[PDB]
């Protein structure tokens, strides 16, 4: 069980997943807008999704937690 933080600085798009999905390493978990480009922010793990720490519109801070893995 770990946390997902946001490497930059950004508003969320969108987040791809729900509590209790299993998500595969590389998968993305949100998408983040920022360096002008729209990032996807991956998995560093296969897991459970636990708890979804932002919500779609909100702007986030560069080592944010955003997603945290069961």
């Amino acid at each position: 069980e770990n946390v997902v933080s946001a490497p930059m600085p950004g508003k969320v798009l969108r987040v791809l997943v729900r509590v209790g999905d299993r998500v595969r390493v590389g998968q993305g978990l949100l998408v983040l807008e920022a360096m002008k480009m729209e990032n996807e922010i991956p998995s560093p793990r296969d897991g459970v999704v636990k708890r979804i720490l932002v919500k779609e519109g909100e702007a986030v801070d560069t080592g944010q937690p955003l997603i945290e893995l069961g």
